[PDB]
């Protein structure tokens, strides 16, 4: 049983399993043409998107082996969360993320709405695994709050140098 | 983290060891099996141990893994480095845990007293636990860093706190 396993591919990149009906990402990943998803008809599913957020609700279950998860708009000011990181190398990269406010960052020249954060893995990564890529957007936000697992967004952007990004939330 | 680097990355006794060069291989102490006589082959008679608490090297008389070229060793790392441990976990997954290394420390876990590089990890805030953190069966994995061009291995996995944040890099002396 993994947090790893909810972890998908998904369109031009990647998104999270919070239940076997329900499945979250980043707008901009998503397939413009489709008739189906995970084999089932467009036609029976549910797409509730804002900005950058959006989920999935399917009418049959496609992870049965899932249990639910709790999922939340953002997180306290303060928190640290772990962006869970899926490469197609094989490599699993969970990296420490300091979140901030809710707010409208500019993003390599674009403005991003959703929950700011900072990288806690210091001053580069070089050819190290310690940032972000573009191929990571839809990979989850996720910390620990008594004995239970909360998720509270999806990777939406990064600035190309610093530390700085963007975590896409619920309404 | 480099092909080249998984590719050294051996299962062995309860956890795991690491081919630094062709005729190198370096381990955390207490995985290596206590009645064994043979390794990949080699009666211990072919073979110097040099053991320094819970750091073991194993040179072999003949080329082990001819496809490797030997990297760097070194005896820890200076402190504020930001390390990789390179953990393979149940099915071809790679998991190389970000940590941030400290002073070299004694400490007592789990009861045992352990001497090495301490180090917090940079995965999470709460690392208790096998998808954040580390678990025993990691004991071995090694620590590495790239500096420069070059990547450097510095120590292997010796021990992870109860809270799991902190880890202990055993390392040559
Ligand atoms: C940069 C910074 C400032 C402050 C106040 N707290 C933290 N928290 C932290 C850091 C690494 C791991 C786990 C938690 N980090």
């Amino acid at each position: 049983p993994t947090l790893w396993s909810r972890v998908t591919k998904f369109g031009s990149g990647w998104g999270f399993w919070v239940s076997p009906t329900v499945f979250i990402t980043t707008t901009h990943v998503i397939p413009t043409s489709a008739k189906e998803f995970f084999g089932e008809p467009l036609t029976s599913i549910a797409i509730h998107r804002a900005g950058e957020f959006t989920l999935f609700r399917f009418s049959k279950k496609i992870r049965p082996d899932l249990t639910g998860m709790i999922l939340e708009e953002g997180c306290p000011e303060g928190t640290v969360c772990s962006v869970l990181i899926k490469r197609d190398s094989g490599e699993l990269l969970p990296l420490a993320v300091r979140m901030g406010a809710i707010a409208s960052m500019r993003i390599q020249g674009r403005l991003v709405h959703g929950q700011s954060g900072m990288l806690l893995t210091g001053a580069n990564a070089k050819g190290m695994d310690l940032g972000t890529i573009p191929g990571d957007c839809g990979a989850p936000y996720v910390y620990k709050r008594a004995n239970d697992w909360v998720v509270c967004g999806v990777h939406a952007a990064a600035t190309k140098s610093g530390n700085t990004v963007v975590c896409a939330v619920q309404a």
